[PDB]
């Protein structure tokens, strides 16, 4: 039983290889900033050694109040993501919401992402399928592990075949999430075994962020999906939570000790 | 303190008013057929002394594999509501899913309809405010009763303040859904004391319908939303459950004898 | 398709009959309080038309830190319901905890009853099943309620086959409830359509006993569970939450009118 | 920030030291299948370096239908523990029901432990705290990880100080169970930092048993709970789902790994 592989580039996403790193910032604030957190990553990944795709949001849908920050802009923020491909050589990620948005991206991108509001939108969906890019379905809160079958499908039909669940909690009553750390064999199985990811910052709407990624790492997973800010206190708002970047390093020493560990033991099976 | 009214035409939609019903069915299938239910409800109605506003989709983005039924569309789907409109008299509503579709609906018909897993869809909601139109915004599973504030503040900025919010019960683990009879409530506070109505079919993903309905009244709402349908074993696949078209009479008998009977009580306080 | 009916004394408890009601108090806090409460219900259901059985706790289990008010205990517990019978001549109910106090207060009372947390102690149970007295099964908040029917199975079993199941709700996420209204019927059919009662204020660990207690009644119910105390307020700690008894009878005017309405419907058949 | 020690003879059971493991049986079906569990635990713990301490029930209150299997009885059961102290020199840990079989165990094992649904039960609580033994607070399906501070409260109170907390999953909906990866800090916290466990068999009503045993321990614990049978199958029934023996090895060296490479980890702050 093989592990599915969705190659980005010169990187090979899958169960059982090791951990892919798809860290980043929530929005694209501004270069001046883009550019210093994707310093950062870049660095430390590199020093570590651990694939990685940065990874912002040129756009936001789910702020409050009009008479607010929409975000840099379709296109605007392309051309943010252009410098920093030439700058740094690192694959960029980013999310959409309109069907048309999609091809767009997907030049100037490695990574689309399809969000968890949108998860069961045909029309965005089968124009995300055109593309042919690589695809990131977040897993929707509302929805069980075992049914990511029909979106896996939904694409295949679009003729798009690359596709990387990623993970980001249940509702557990109101307002509040818990990882289900069993839903991700379920994911894993249902896909035809296609790759499974953490959101873990998605997955906190803390000083907890590291417990619950170890959790996360420990089960065996394809990737690691993170935010981090240069200064959380002040910034601080709502939606996720960001990692603090001074913290980004000991951090990933913690994933790649675990990722690397579990990566490589012999397969058991307590099945009987 | 007295309940906000948000009048649909003739109509006059509150808490504390009689219950108004929006039945109807799931998707536009036919005219044939659609003609036939939308002349039961009327007939029924009409005849029991209850206001109605048909509903229906023209559109369907939560179906399964592309190939399959999208729907009318929306400009062929305008036209049915038009035909109905004249040789019924009476009012209709219906969903959209993207922003420009708003504008072309509010015209052809009443009351438009904001989809849950697009409840925070900022651009869909600005253009949806555009209109002006009365608005029924469904309640997300995922979402608890006391934040249906901000969809209501952020269509007071869109200049549109007519609007209905819609309960279908909320996530109770995996692949299930249960009705909180307390957060019509809360809903009802945090909304300027909006209309609140419950969308029964919805709520049940049976010989059930009955029962939730009746408690769903008894707490003393606005509105009651349903589908139905001549034939609903054959016809039966999934999303919502409709209810059986000549069981319609008898069993609306039971929502306003309660409606009735409730809407009429000394109002009390078991708060003190 | 028949309710079965298990009486307490003249009072026949079922499904379909005219619901009965077991409010009181939570605990035996001194008899000058529960003859006081006593007082007013006995005044109320006599004059408004509703079969009674007083319930109050001679005991609890369920206290926080050892140096706290245990209750009267059982040896003097008994006493306080003797005196209530005489000078009020309505029924009694009362919880237990271990299995030997069984058969003590079998004499005592009326209605005997099964603690949550004790449900599913098979000791306790078959001592209980012994004295062959009603039974009051409160259901377990983290059980779901098509497994009742192994609770009331052991109860056959133990030659005990006349048992009330009490509804008081389902965990929802940490430290909180809701109750859901189809859960009622799930009961009823796994029982052998046994009596269901909901108990309403425990299911509230507010102003919204009122809202939540209509809801049960609509459903259609045996019976209605409840608590008051004179002063909520100044009293008021954890556990449940009772009602204000000056609001006993325009609440229970409530009731009676769903209960009356609803308990003489024409049966209806949304199953097809 | 210390972590507090809770020593079972020359076991000394702490967050921040190495994971003891309370592994065994669930009940004691016979010694000749007690004797051939406990023989090859203790030969796996010697022979990869884990503290143990087998555990067993030799009583059972939660089984269906009375004429079942109550267990071996106190007087029996411990009689068997006897055999097995002196035949392998190993510490024996066993669960109680009334506040009377307290001492009589306490004399013959090690760590006493008391059970979900008798976790509120002041009376067996302070008997328990009488005996003055270890104890192991099961952590109920249906109680918030920020409320075992009470527990360990009333214990203090009591005169016990010597207390582990035990997690099994939370209620997630009806019938299923999902464990909070985040609940162990919590519950840490209010403990006083006292050592915390989780009870992975329990947590599962499967092949599912190490991925789900791997993420607890990738969070750091004290302990380990689990349950294995020679044959799962055949002798498969419900309540837990226990381990297959033969893989008992090649998994806890999976714990170990994680364990001790966690256990060892500079202290990180995601907190700043």
């Amino acid at each position: 039983m093989k592990q599915k592989v969705v190659s980005i580039g010169d990187i090979n996403v899958a169960n059982d290889l090791p951990f892919v790193l798809f860290g980043g910032m929530n929005v694209l604030e501004s270069r001046d900033l883009a550019m210093r957190i994707c310093e950062h990553y870049v660095t430390v990944t590199q020093k570590l050694g651990i694939p990685y795709v940065f990874k912002a949001s040129f756009d936001k849908a789910n702020r409050s109040s009009i008479h607010s920050y929409r975000g840099p802009g379709l296109e605007e923020g392309m051309k943010i993501f252009q410098e920093l491909k030439q700058t740094f050589g690192v694959k960029i990620i980013t999310d959409v919401h309109e069907p048309s948005q999609a091809q767009p991206v997907a030049d100037v991108v490695d990574v689309i992402q399809l969000p968890a509001f949108l998860a069961r939108q045909t029309d965005l969906v089968e124009a995300m399928a055109k593309t042919g890019a690589v695809i990131n379905v977040k897993k929707p809160q509302f929805v069980s592990p075992g049914q990511m079958g029909n979106i896996v499908d939904k694409f295949k039909e679009g003729g798009n075949e690359k596709v990387i669940l990623c993970d980001r909690g249940a509702n557990f009553g109101y307002d509040n999430l818990v990882v289900d750390m069993l839903g991700f064999s379920i994911m894993k199985k249902v896909s035809g075994n296609s790759p499974v990811i953490f959101d873990v910052t998605h997955a906190l709407q803390r000083a907890q962020v590291a417990e619950l990624a170890r959790a996360g790492m420990a089960v065996g997973l394809a990737g690691l999906f993170i935010e981090a800010h240069p200064d959380p206190e002040h910034a601080k708002c709502d939606g996720p939570s960001a990692l603090p970047l001074a913290k980004l390093e000991p951090f990933l020493k913690q994933m790649k000790a675990i990722d690397d560990l579990v990566k490589g033991f012999e397969e058991l099976d307590t099945s009987k």
